[PDB]
RNA sequence: UGUCAAAUG
């Protein structure tokens, strides 16, 4: 069995759609673009546009299309880009063909991959971003191509309704986070990515209460708070304008209590002190959270924040961390008999008894 | 005691 038999029998489809036949095609396809067998196999692949797209959508044929993409030059890439463009939206939703698309974003010349990226603008961008296959195509574009090739995505997610529908989705929350990560990492003299990030993050902070409460978008809100210097201004905006004056309610929520936790873990001192003051100065708020099924984890993070903050340098901050830790220690010791009956109050006591 | 956390042979 040779490749010359495959060409003479006109049996590219039969080999490519078979598991062992495609592996034979992958291993023996000549890599050089001026090889005669290479050109004859490439012609058989792209002569019939419908045959090519069916091979892209085939469980085994897509691996051969990917191999052709790896060895492709600019002339071959021009033909492949034209074929993929005619059915690009459905190829991004297909289980096999989205892997052809994802490799094409990496492998094609940037102006060819930019053509495929920009073609998605007039399609259904929410349906792409939430598809089990399509969300990987969007993230591949964002992580690989220059921002000029996908700036329409930033404009699209600047609408609050688009952002909420995508960010609350199981897969779309990854799409929002990958866009945020790419725009927030660098530096740039004129800060074009900074301005683009500000447009995207404005929707995040406007709808942060709904997003922190959501089963999937709470991960995105946590990422902004936990990120560090890249998203530090947006972390502080989220804490000041959403979390403050709502800490008692959010610490009692199934998903938003995780947001309150990472805020206590990562806020600057000036915001930690406002958060501590809200809990302590309004059965008070600390008593509610100590016995709460979600709020007890917030108290445990409040304890760990004060334990680490005692070893700070400011020494006026370090006094306040000890003052807050002792105030938690006083309230736990008063209610220790009731707290010991459950694992939540036991873990709080075990954290306090490691020191005293 | 707390989270549905990403698609091919």
């Amino acid at each position: 069995v040779t490749l010359q038999d495959v060409l003479a029998n006109d049996a590219l489809v039969e080999f490519a759609t078979d598991k062992n036949g495609c592996r034979f095609l992958q291993e023996h396809y000549p890599t050089e673009n001026d090889n005669d067998v290479h050109q004859k196999l490439f012609r058989k692949l792209v002569e019939d546009r419908a045959i090519f797209l069916s091979l892209c959508s085939n469980m085994f044929g897509n691996f051969f299309v990917q191999r052709v993409l790896e060895c492709s030059n600019t002339e071959e890439q021009e033909i492949l880009t034209e074929h993929l463009a005619t059915d690009l939206y459905n190829l991004c939703l297909d289980k096999s063909a989205c892997r052809v698309i994802q490799l094409a974003i990496q492998k094609l010349d940037v102006h060819l991959a930019t053509r495929l990226s920009l073609e998605l603008r007039d399609t259904h961008l929410v349906r792409l971003s939430i598809d089990q296959n399509g969300n990987h195509v969007i993230q591949k574009i964002v992580k690989t191509l220059p921002v000029s090739s996908w700036t329409f995505l930033v404009d699209f997610f600047a609408d609050d309704d688009n952002l909420i529908h995508v960010c609350q989705d199981k897969y779309g929350c990854r799409v929002i986070q990958s866009t945020v990560e790419t725009l927030s990492t660098d530096a740039q003299c004129y800060q074009h990515r900074v301005i683009l990030l500000r447009s995207l993050m404005a929707g995040v902070t406007r709808n942060c209460t709904q997003l922190a409460s959501n089963e999937f978008a709470n991960y995105v809100v946590q990422h902004v708070i936990k990120c560090g210097d890249a998203l530090a201004v947006y972390r502080d905006i989220i804490i000041e304008q959403c979390l403050l004056q709502n800490l008692l309610s959010m610490s009692q929520e199934k998903y938003a209590s995780h947001v309150v936790e990472v805020a206590f873990e990562c806020a600057p001192y000036r915001l930690v002190a406002e958060m501590m003051n809200e809990i302590f100065e309004g059965r008070d708020a600390l008593d509610i959270l100590l016995f709460h099924q979600y709020g007890n984890y917030v108290v445990q993070q409040m304890i760990q924040t004060c334990v680490l903050g005692q070893n700070a340098r400011d020494q006026k901050q370090s006094e306040m961390y000890g003052m807050w830790l002792e105030k938690i220690h006083g309230r736990v010791m008063r209610n220790a008999h009731r707290l010991e009956r459950f694992s939540s109050g036991k873990k709080i006591i075990e954290a306090l008894q490691s020191m005293s």
